[PDB]
Parts: structure tokens; sequence; C-alpha cells
RNA sequence: CGCAUAAAGAUGAGACGCGUUUUAGAGCUAGAAAUAGCAAGUUAAAAUAAGGCUAGUCCGUUAUCAACUUGAAAAAGUGGCACCGAGUCGGUGCUU
DNA sequence: CGTGATTCCAGCGTCTCATCTTTATGCG
DNA sequence: ATTGGAATCACG
């Protein structure tokens, strides 16, 4: 019946955990030890951490699922063709699929010739030597006239379908045009010939390296602006040339239109919005447009094809061709002029595959770029280099035909050259004359992305509903699958049910019923004041419905004036009126009712009551769907009631954007006695005028039990469903589940007694592909040279101060220069906000400048003159996406206001008010789990307090007690971190209870700005002794009552003696491993029993496999096997390591599984199943953790002393120094006093290392290195031990570095001792533990 | 408390381009062979987690997972306390 | 000739679309 | 980045 409370540290990672009692100690308790050994009780402290490998997302899986679906419908594109091609080929060659289905097969291995396409050496050789690439027999059936071997044609429809290209591109693209400057000129003079007053003159130009240039849509807009006279960017040319490049032009301004009108070419929808600026102004300007859709194609078509169009019409084809003329040209140039200036490398260079030469370009794994990086000193040390360089520095030399870049190939090339064979092949094969459409199909088919996977009520992720039960094919897809359903399916399987009536689907956005509510919710707040009143009165019904009839359904937005006057002053004759509970401009407003009106040009078919049903179908018609064919298809039942072109105008508009309220919460349920729903009694409430809330927070109405009733149904979910539904990382969420059932086992542990108080706090918790992209994106948007000038490494953009600097174009933010790239640790890297007033390190609010005073004042926003300076710099970079919205609002707040007083005591209080959504969350779940009884008037009773802390208050309770914190000793500071998390948290609500409402998780009603200031910075001053000079008490008081908070003399004692128990539950969560089967490297062929076979029949020796398999867990079986010639039997015991791809056989009948590996007459019932970190203690308590079958871990943690802790701390500088002076030097010279801990630390690690890590050579080296340094600062010993502690840590192990001297992995390769250790299995706070002696078996 | 914007993340769908593996693309000459010299090289088929049954243009890498007992499963049930101490927890007493 | 030390190695780039939450910053 | 799988190497 002891009072205790629980303080909880949640990681991705970890979740320290600690049991408290009143007096801030952690209780121990003797435990039961269950198993065959001989232990049967342990004393255990209630103090601890479990350790879990992180979450993982999703998104790796899905990348996995949605590449399967692709690989599988690719083979279907290929058997659909050859389902097409096979009564004909059946005649042409019976056996030719047969060839290709088993080319992959050896020798010995095909029942039918080697050669693949005509099944004899002669005819193969010419072919190959007839077309060396596919690309030359594409290029030979789109151009050449004569019949074609029916083998040959399959070939080339089968390459262009199995990789067809990209359908980025909407439309149709005609390769018949690729000129730039051509087309450009055109359409100059288009828009001349309509445009006399104004001509556009661009003679001159190079509009071919303009337009195709390399940097950026934008900056090339910007760029040919900049050599046209008397343009602008925004002008009706300017437009053309963004609608022609790629980027959404406004046609509004240009023409003076009243509607936006965007045309964007790629986008389907162009077409139809072209029409419909074709009614705006005319088909004068069709012309233009014609021209720019022309244009455009050449731009984009100009950037793959490069070659000439009038001759052929397989532009694709022929420059690949080009490609290996090319290619071969430059090979035999280079081959003589290796051999005649350099004759040594050639074999080098065209022999040794390992090398990154041409004989690696071509038969290893050398990339374009690791060639081209190979070769350019060659070519540079040669004489006659010059057209091969001027290639390799355009990227165009000794290039290959499938190469990365033919990503940007749309499919419509494809399918030009496709319909150009068939074309040319229809009239001697008639059945590729009538299945051209459908071949044309199998090509350019695209299931949509809002049908998702076509299943039959076997997956988790299809949504798609089928019109007629049939077999869906590409070509029936539109007759067999029901595409609205499907959309509607799509967007509301993912769109949000309300919570008032979790079974009911939420509203539109923008539906006239939930704009009515809203209208309605704001209006009766409405405190209209005028003269003759004696008190502040609200409006009523007659009224209210009055004004939505004048105001909301007259104008888009209703202000306090426009109410004054055409309503209090032109009916109500009141000239003076004085609102309250409002601002001057009303936040709810009727723009669906608006835009409806101006849409359908109607106004009884809107305020028609009993068809506004219809207008709920439409604006659910038009949120639901993007693609103007479907909402054709939804609204046709509407246009009987409607204008063709109403529903035309319908089509167009389109409401993004879901609400939270349900049709049924806001008009659906009735009360029972006055039969109004919630949407009437805002209409006519009475006198009262009561809000929503209220109408839901009314005992006598009967809503909130129909809310009730409606929220117990469901009975919420299990634990790990409400888990998963939280929005967070699933390794947050992992570490939110794991704490919840740490904290479930402890009130087990406390023998079913439920804490005083659960203290939670939550740690706030590839790259340099990122950085890339977006620097280059930023660099071509803004023009700049300076990528160009120096080449930088991924991992070289790692570094946070040349990260800066590449961000801000080279240039200081704050004043006009330019910084040095060599002159780096020189310059400083500031905070737009202080760190006093916001921890924030991320780029988004680090400035690189030469030096930190031009910012103006360091204690505010960054003073007034630099903004008057580089705003315009700062807006360039910000259109660049160099920086955020958040750090130019940052930079440039000083214009719009600074930073006030308010806004700093804000900043202080939210260090240490936890505001984080997810806190709030887990505090809401522990609280539900804990507290369940009810007061009898139904009201929770609040057994459990859940406080929430921030690690502010923990880590800087740490940094000024000496509490100091080194993340690797060993993992002990998890728990202790939550041990301090309680200390604090539990102290807090000791001194102020006053405080419970940002602290305690419940409504609390407990509720300038230098007095907060204050308030929050000193809230934490009760622990120390001395303030600022100010002497508190020895014993601090609760306050207003009698009670011990904190006792200086005795509770620091007590928590510094917590944080020195060697003892810690530090858990590693066993866990049975799943994921990909192996590594996905396919190896080639070599005779080792370790390769896996890619199919049944594929076997490895002779066509290569997969490797190092990943195993889901090792079996310990004590069987029998075969030894020797006479095979006899030998009892065995070996752990055995069931991989993921033999799990499932092993699970279906694990003894016959071990009778094929070989095992004999195991005993099922001694078969133990052994997760990875299944822990093992083998002798002097060295414990080992199961990596896998053949691999062990560290498994113990090295509880170094709270002295040698701090001193490490102290000695390192930890996060530099933040100490006064006084203190600072008190500190430094205490280290001083303290070299000699040095070698007692070593000892330390050296005598853990003798009796656990059992690392010989490594421990040998460490010492080594160790007495090579000891002449060095005893700062940067300090750091290099803190280095030196991964020798001993608990895992797996790694590799440190002590000064210069890197110590390697010394690996447990090896799981024999294992087999006669003692394994433990550990309940989840490892406090309950089952301990099997193994060598009994 | 309500709107607008931006960023980040989560989830799902539809698609591209490569990469790899085996086979095909008769390598030739001098050679007894070792090999040497020369020539050639750019392409394609197929697989792209083994595979499964539910046979779909489906599904197969996320989440979840100590032990023991009751179980389809979900899961439920199983382990005295106090005190003195502390090198991974030990001991003493009370109790059962 | 086993066995500990050592070395090496690991699928990756892109685009379109939708929904949701959370945080930051204005406005109100 | 990490950390287990695999091959290879050095050597008593
Ligand atoms: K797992
Ligand atoms: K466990
Ligand atoms: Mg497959």
């Amino acid at each position: 019946d002891k009072k205790y409370s629980i303080g909880l540290d949640i990681g991705t990672n970890s979740v320290g955990w600690a049991v408290i009692t009143d007096e801030y100690k952690v209780p121990s308790k003797k435990f039961k030890v269950l198993g065959n050994t001989d232990r049967h009780s342990i004393k255990k402290n209630l103090i601890g951490a479990l350790l879990f490998d992180s979450g993982e997302t999703a998104e790796a899986t899905r990348l996995k699922r949605t590449a399967r679906r692709r690989y599988t419908r690719r083979k279907n594109r290929i058997c659909y063709l050859q389902e097409i091609f096979s009564n004909e080929m059946a005649k042409v060659d019976d056996s030719f699929f047969h060839r290709l289905e088993e080319s992959f097969l050896v020798e010995e291995d095909k029942k039918h010739e080697r050669h693949p396409i005509f099944g004899n050496i002669v005819d193969e050789v010419a072919y190959h030597e007839k077309y060396p690439t596919i690309y030359h027999l594409r290029k030979k059936l789109v151009d050449s006239t004569d019949k074609a071997d029916l083998r040959l044609i399959y070939l080339a429809l089968a390459h262009m379908i199995k990789f067809r290209g990209h359908f980025l591109i909407e439309g149709d693209l005609n390769p018949d045009n690729s000129d730039v400057d051509k087309l450009f000129i055109q359409l100059v003079q288009t828009y001349n010939q309509l445009f006399e007053e104004n001509p556009i003159n661009a003679s001159g130009v190079d509009a071919k390296a303009i337009l195709s240039a390399r940097l950026s849509k934008s900056r090339r807009l910007e760029n040919l602006i900049a050599q046209l006279p008397g343009e602008k960017k925004n002008g009706l040319f300017g437009n053309l040339i963004a609608l022609s490049l790629g980027l959404t032009p406004n046609f509004k301004s240009n023409f003076d239109l009243a509607e936006d009108a965007k045309l964007q070419l790629s986008k389907d929808t162009y077409d139809d919005d072209l029409d419909n600026l074709l009614a705006q102004i005319g088909d004068q300007y069709a012309d233009l447009f014609l021209a720019a859709k022309n244009l455009s194609d050449a731009i984009l078509l100009s950037d793959i094809l490069r070659v000439n169009t009038e001759i052929t019409k397989a532009p694709l084809s022929a420059s690949m061709i080009k490609r290996y003329d090319e290619h071969h040209q430059d090979l035999t140039l280079l081959k003589a002029l290796v051999r005649q200036q350099l004759p040594e490398k050639y074999k080098e260079i065209f022999f040794d595959q390992s090398k990154n030469g041409y004989a690696g370009y071509i038969d290893g794994g050398a990339s374009q770029e690791e060639f081209y990086k190979f070769i350019k000193p060659i070519l540079e040390k040669m004489d006659g280099t010059e057209e091969l360089l001027v290639k390799l520095n355009r990227e165009d030399l000794l290039r290959k035909q499938r190469t990365f870049d033919n990503g940007s190939i749309p499919h419509q090339i494809h399918l030009g050259e496709l319909h150009a064979i068939l074309r040319r092949q229809e009239d001697f094969y008639p059945f590729l004359k009538d299945n051209r459409e459908k071949i044309e199909k199998i090509l350019t088919f695209r299931i949509p992305y809002y049908v998702g996977p076509l299943a039959r009520g076997n997956s988790r992720f299809a949504w798609m509903t089928r019109k007629s039960e049939e077999t869906i094919t590409p070509w029936n897809f539109e007759e067999v699958v029901d595409k609205g359903a499907s959309a509607q399916s799509f967007i509301e399987r993912m769109t949000n049910f309300d919570k008032n009536l979790p079974n009911e689907k939420v509203l539109p956005k923008h539906s006239l019923l939930y704009e009515y509510f809203t209208v309605y919710n704001e209006l009766t707040k409405v405190k209209y004041v005028t003269e003759g009143m004696r008190k502040p009165a609200f409006l009523s019904g007659e009224q209210k419905k009055a004004i939505v009839d004048l105001l909301f359904k007259t104008n888009r937005k209703v202000t306090v004036k426009q109410l004054k006057e055409d309503y209090f002053k032109k009916i109500e004759c009141f000239d003076s009126v004085e609102i309250s509970g409002v601002e001057d401009r009303f936040n709810a407003s009727l723009g669906t009712y608006h835009d409806l009106l101006k849409i359908i040009k109607d106004k009884d078919f809107l305020d028609n009551e009993e068809n506004e049903d219809i207008l709920e179908d439409i604006v659910l018609t038009l949120t639901l769907f993007e693609d103007r064919e479907m909402i054709e298809e939804r609204l046709k039942t509407y246009a009987h009631l409607f204008d063709d072109k109403v529903m035309k105008q319908l089509k167009r508009r389109r409401y993004t954007g879901w609400g939270r309220l349900s049709r049924k919460l806001i008009n659906g349920i009735r009360d029972k006695q006055s039969g109004k729903t919630i949407l009437d009694f805002l209409k006519s409430d009475g006198f009262a005028n009561r809000n929503f809330m209220q109408l839901i927070h009314d005992d006598s109405l009967t809503f909130k039990e129909d809310i009730q009733k409606a929220q117990v149904s469901g009975q919420g979910d299990s634990l790990h469903e409400h888990i998963a539904n939280l929005a967070g990382s699933p390794a947050i969420k992992k570490g939110i589940l794991q704490t919840v059932k740490v904290v479930d086992e402890l009130v087990k542990v406390m023998g079913r007694h439920k804490p005083e108080n659960i203290v939670i706090e939550m740690a706030r918790e590839k790259n340099s592909r990122e950085r890339m992209k977006r620097i280059e994106e930023g660099i071509k948007e803004l023009g700049s040279q300076i990528l160009k000038e120096h080449p930088v490494e991924n991992t070289q953009l790692q570094n946070e101060k040349l990260y800066l600097y590449y961000l801000q174009n080279g240039r200081d933010m704050y004043v006009d220069q330019e910084l040095d790239i060599n002159r780096l640790s020189d310059y400083d890297v500031d905070h737009i906000v202080p760190q006093s007033f916001l921890k924030d390190d991320s780029i988004d609010n680090k400035v690189l400048t030469r030096s930190d005073k031009n910012r103006g004042k360091s204690d505010n926003v960054p003073s007034e003159e630099v903004v008057k300076k580089m705003k315009n710099y700062w807006r360039q970079l910000l259109n660049a996406k160099l920086i955020t919205q958040r750090k130019f609002d940052n930079l440039t707040k000083a214009e719009r206001g600074g930073l006030s007083e308010l806004d700093k005591a804000g900043f202080i209080k939210r260090q240490l008010v936890e505001t984080r959504q997810i806190t709030k969350h887990v505090a809401q779940i522990l609280d539900s789990r804990m507290n369940t009884k009810y007061d009898e008037n139904d009201k929770l009773i609040r057994e459990v307090k859940v406080i929430t802390l921030k690690s502010k208050l923990v880590s800087d309770f740490r940094k000024d007690f000496q509490f100091y914190k080194v993340r690797e000793i060993n993992n002990y500071h998890h728990a202790h971190d939550a041990y301090l998390n309680a200390v604090v948290g539990t102290a807090l609500i000791k001194k102020y209870p006053k405080l419970e409402s940002e602290f305690v998780y419940g409504d609390y009603k407990v509720y300038k700005a230098t007095a907060k200031y204050f308030f929050y910075s000193n809230i934490m001053n009760f622990f120390k002794t001395e303030i600022t000079i100010r002497k508190r008490p020895l014993i601090e008081t609760n306050g207003e009552t009698g009670e011990i908070v904190w006792d200086k003399g005795r509770d620091f004692a007590t928590v510094r003696k917590v944080l020195s128990m060697p003892q810690v539950n530090i858990v590693k969560k066993t866990e049975v491993q799943t994921g990909g089967f192996s590594k996905e490297s396919i190896l080639p062929k070599r005779n080792s029993d370790k390769l896996i076979a890619r199919k049944k029949d594929w076997d490895p020796k002779k066509y290569g496999g997969f490797d190092s398999p990943t195993v889901a867990y090792s079996v310990l079986v004590v069987a029998k096997v075969e030894k020797g010639k006479s095979k006899k039997l030998k009892s065995v015991k070996e752990l055995l390591g069931i991989t993921i791809m033999e799990r499932s056989s092993f699970e279906k009948n694990p003894i016959d599984f071990l009778e094929a590996k070989g095992y004999k007459e195991v005993k099922k019932d001694l078969i133990i199943k052994l997760p990875k970190y299944s822990l093992f203690e083998l002798e002097n308590g060295r414990k080992r953790m199961l990596a896998s079958a053949g691999e062990l871990q560290k498994g113990n943690e090295l509880a170094l002393p709270s002295k040698y802790v701090n001193f490490l701390y102290l000695a390192s500088h930890y996060e530099k120094l933040k100490g006064s002076p006084e203190d600072n030097e008190q500190k430094q010279l205490f280290v001083e006093q303290h070299k000699h801990y040095l070698d007692e630390i070593i000892e330390q690690i050296s005598e853990f290392s003798k009796r656990v890590i059992l690392a010989d050579a490594n421990l040998d080296k460490v010492l080594s290195a160790y007495n090579k340094h000891r002449d060095k600062p005893i700062r940067e010993q300090a750091e290099n031990i803190i280095h030196l502690f991964t020798l001993t840590n608990l895992g797996a192990p790694a590799a440190f570095k002590y000064f210069d001297t890197t110590i390697d992995r010394k690996r447990y390769t090896s799981t024999k001792e294992v087999l006669d250790a003692t394994l433990i299995h550990q309940s989840i706070t490892g406090l309950y533990e089952t301990r099997i002696d193994l060598s009994q078996l």
C-alpha cells in the first residue's frame, strides 16, 4: 500500500522507465526466477530501459509492392503481344516463343536450339551483323517497306511495349517538328500577324540554346525575356513562352477575361480549357496557341532526339543509331590514339574489367560517369583528343543506347514508332492490320491511379468495383471497371470519418449544408447593440434569416459596416450600431452559394429547399473527382435541370477540401422531443442563441447522448489499433506501444496498485542526395554559376558551413559581399532566432555570415537595416526555394514588428511546457488506461495524474546539479532520464499544483510579459540553494499547504545514489527478423553452397543467385546426424538459423524440415525458438545476445561510477562551456586536479573488457593507443575515451577511433558456446525472468 | 477559437529509367600446351524477392512478437513485503 | 589445416495523383 | 550508416 509514481522517457529506439516513491527513492524487489536452473530469486531495482530496433515505415514495402505489380503487368503486356502473334508465329516458327522463354537457360537445359531468334547459327550471326542494336531493327521496320520476318516485327514491337516510356505528357507529340528556332520564329510571326500595334521582334536571339538550355524552365523563361527587347514574362508572348516550356501561365490579365483560364500544355484538360478560353475571346488567337503547342513539342523533343526527322519517321531509333555510330567512330579513334601514344595503358583500358576503362565500362561495373572520370585524364594526356574531350564534357562520348537518361523519353515516341511499324507491315500481315488498335492499347494502357489494383476481393490495398464479372484485359477495362465508383472509393477510403459519429463520413468542406452551419454558428454569436437598447441582446431567428437572405446571399463577405448600413440602417433604421463577439470581417461566408449562383445564374434553384440534396451531390462530385470526364459522367444526371453551358461551367469548377462534420451530425440526428436538428436549432434557438458546442454540451438535449451512443459503438479499439491510428512516425509509435506495455507490467509488479503520477517525456526525434537535389533546383532557378565553379561531393555537402555557403549563393546574407570557398572554419554560423528564445539548430534557422555582428542586436530579430538591405536577395532565394517561408518571415520579422516581449515570454514558456500533440495523445492513452472509475455524476476519477515534461527541464536539472549525462558510457542514461523526469515532475506538482493545467493531463481551470518571463525563467529555481544573491530555505515548502516538495540536504543525495546504482534493467527487445529474404544483388555463378536459386529450376552453380539470407530466428535442435562412411548416428546440439524464406516451411512442419536438413530423430519438445537478441549468460556475468545462428553481440552494460561520468562530461567540455567564468574556472581546475581519473577510467574499461568483451587484440591496441597519447591535453584524451567506450558497449561490435588510431570490430562469429549457457527469457521490463540451462539438454 | 500559406512527415495508387544474373551475338592467328599477338565490345530474351492459393492485371519485405498455462485467434491468466547495504544486485528478518 | 584477422559489400534515380496529421507564420 | 554474410588471407 506504498504510494509510487512512474517516470518515462520515450524514444525511437528506447523506452526508459523508473518507479519512484514519495522520497524520490527507487524501490528494489526480490523477483522469482522460473526455469530449470537452481537460481530461484533475484534482487532488482525498479529502474530500467527497453531497447528495440527502430520501427520502420511502410514506404519501402510499398515501393517493393508497386515494383512487383509493375513486373507482373509488364510480363502481362508481353503475354498479350505473344497471344496476338501466336497463331501466325506457329506458322512462321512454332518454337520461337519457347526459345524466347528458355533463353535464360544453359545449353543442357534448353529444349530447343540455343539461338533464340532463328534457331540456327548462320541466321543468328547474319541478324546480329545486320542489326547491331534493336534500334537498328526498329529504324529499319519504321522506314523500310519490304515485308519483314514476323519474328523481327515481334521483337521490335516487344521492345517498344516492354520499355514504353513515361506517361507524363498528355495528348499527342508529333516528332515531325524538332526545330526550336524555326517554330519560335513562326510563333513570333503569328503574334505579329495578329498584333500590329506592339509586334514582337526577336531576330538575333539564339532560340535553340536559350529554350533548350540545361538550366531550369523558369530561368529559361527569364533568359528568353532578357534577350526579348520590350517584352514581359507576364505578357501575352511571355505567357505563350511559359506555356510552351511547361510553366503554367495565367491568361486572365492578358485579355482581362475575369476568369483565370490557366492553360498547362502537358495536362489533358488543356484542350477543354483552351476551348473555354476560345469562348472568352474568340478564334483569332487560336493560331498562336497552336504554334505554342508545336513550340512546346520541339522544346521537349529537341532534348532527347537531336536528329534529323525529315528523312526518318523513327527519330528516337535514329538517335540511338547515331549514338551507336558515334560510339563506334570514337572507339576506333580512341583505340588508335592509345596504341600510338600510350601503348602500355591499352590493356588497362580495353581488357581490364576491374578498371573503369572501356573494358570496365562495357563488361565491368563502371558506369558512364565512372568511365568518364577514368578516361578524362587519358584524353587530356594525349594528342588529337579535342573532339573526344568536347564530347565528354558534353556527356556524349561513347554513349550506350540503354542509359540512365532514357527516362525522359515519352511513350508517345515509342507509340509513334510502333504505329509506323504496324502501318508498314499491315498489308503483308492481315492480323497486324486487324489487331493494330489492340497492340497500340497494349503499349499505351495504364491503370488510372484512382482505380488501383485490379483485385477480386483478395487485396487489402484494392478498392475498385467491377461493372461486370469478367477478366480485365486492357481492351475491356473501360467496360469491366466502374471508374466512377472506383474513383469515389479511392477518395473516400482515405478521407476521414467525423469524430462525433465515427461511422458517418465527413462532408465536403465547401458543402452548402456545412457553409450554412458555420454561418449560422458565427451569426448566433453576433451581439449587436443599437440606440434604445437596455442590455446587449442576441439576434432572433427571423432576423438571422433576413440577414442571410440580404447580406450573405448577396455579398461574398459580410462586414460590420454592411450589417449596420444595409440591414440595421436600411430596415431596422438604426444609425448607431456597435457589434460584439465578432470582428469587422466575418470568418464564415457562403462562398459555395455565391459560386453556384454565378455558375447557374439562378436564385430560386439555390434557395429552394427540396432540391438542396442536388446541390449536396453537386459539391460532392466536384470535390471527389479531379478529371473532367468523370465529373461530366456524374453530373449528367443533373443535365436536365441546367443548361449545357451551365453543365460545362459546373464541370470546370472544382472544390478541393473536406470538412469534419458529417451530414447526419449537422442535420440527420433530431432531438427526441423538439424534433429539430442541430442546424434547425442554430437557425432558431430562441433567446439563448447557443452555438454548436452548447448544442452538443446540453444535458437536456438528447444530442449529447446520441453522440455518446455513436462513440461507444465499436468499443474504441485494441491498444495496438488505437496506437496505430495516431499521427506520428512508426518509430515513435513503436516507442509509445512499448511505453504502454512497460506501464502495464510495472503496475503488475507493484501488486496491481496504480501509480499516483505518471510523468512522461518524449525525445523530439539519403540526406546528401536531398541536399544535392535542393541546391541544384535552387541554383538552376536562380541562374547562378556557383556549382559549375566547384563540383562538390554529396558527402562534402554534409558540412553545415559548406551547405549554408552553397544555399546562400556563396554570399553573406546580411550584407552585400561574397564569402570565399577556402576560408572555412573562419565564418560564423548564426541563428535568426537566438538560441535563448528557441533552441533550433536546423538549416531553416541558421545563416552563414562573415561576422555575426552584421546582424545587428543579438537579443532580437536581426535589425531593420539588414532587412532593408537584403530583402530583395531573400525574396530571390525564397522564389528559388533556397530559403523557406518560415525563414523569410523570421528574417523580415523586424519590418512587421520584430519580437515583442510577449513573443519572448511565449518562447520561454514553450521551452518548458510540452505542446506537442503526440505527447498529448500518449498522455491521453495512459490516462484512459489508468483512470477508469467514474464518479456517480459520471465524471472521471483522476486516480492517476499524467504529467508531461519537456526535455529541457530534466536536461537543465542534470546540468545545474552535476547530474551529467554521457550517452556513450552505457544505456543506463535512458533509465536515468525517466527517473529524473518523475523526480522533477512530481516535485513540480508538489510545489505548484496551480501549474497542473500546464503539466498534468486534464482540463484544469487553473490559469505582465516580464512577470511570466521571470516566472518561467525561475520556475525550477526552488531546487537550487543560491539564486542569482538569494538563499531560499534548505527545505522547500508546498506553498499554502505543508509538504516537503524538496529537501536539499538529503534529496540530492538520493538522486545521486539512484544514478549510481549498478543494476539497471536494460532489455533488448528480442524480435523475429522480417523483411527481404536476402541481399537483393544477383551474384554470378560460382561453386558455393551459399548461393540461393532465383527459381526452383535455376541451379545456382550454373545461373548464379542470391546469398546472404537473413535469419528470422535460430532454432536450438537436439538431434542425431550421420557421421562417417557408415553414417553412424552422432548426437548433436546445434543452432540452425531458420531463414526468412524458410520460416513458413519450418513452422508448417518442423520435424520434416529438420529431417530434410539432415538432423534425425529430433525432439519436438526440445526444439527452442531463439529470435534475434536472445540473451545468454555464460560465466562471470558475460552476456551474449544472439545476432544470428552464427554471430553474437555484446550483451553487458558498463556501470561506470558517477564520478568518472561527471569528470568525462566536464573534461570533454560537453557542448563547449555554458557556465559562468567563475564556475567554468572551478570546473576546469577540478579537471586539472583530476587528470589521474583518465588512467582509472581506462582501467575500468580494461577490466570490463577482460571479463565480458574478451577482445584481447583490440584491448591491447586500445591500451597502446592510450599510452601513445598520454601527453595530449586532458580535453582531447577525454573526448577520445568517450570514443573508446564503443569497445565495451552493448550490442553489435563497432569500430572506433582513439585519436589517429582506429580499432576495428572484434566480432563473435561463433554460437557454439551459447549451446551450453543459460538462456534468459526476459519480460518487457526485464524484472520477470525465466532461465533455461541449455547444458542440461 | 476560425480562415489563408508554407514546410515536414505518414499512407495509398499509377508509371518510367537503369542495375544485376544466364543465354544468344561461331572470335582469329601463332601455337603441343602455358599462353602471346590482334580483333571485337554499344544489343537482346528472361528473372527481378523462392513462391502461394484465393487463380486476381491478386498477394509475398510495414505493423505485431520473453517464458509457461488455457486457447482458432484476439488474447487472458502466472511471480509477498520490509530493512540493511551495492560492481550488474547481495544479505537479514517477517511471511508463504 | 583449422582458425582468428581482415577485407569487402550490401539495388537505385525519377515522375504523376490522392488523403491525413502536425508545426510554423500570418491574419482575425 | 550499420552490421551480419561471405570469402580470403595469414599463420601457428
Ligand atoms: K521485425
Ligand atoms: K523479451
Ligand atoms: Mg513474379
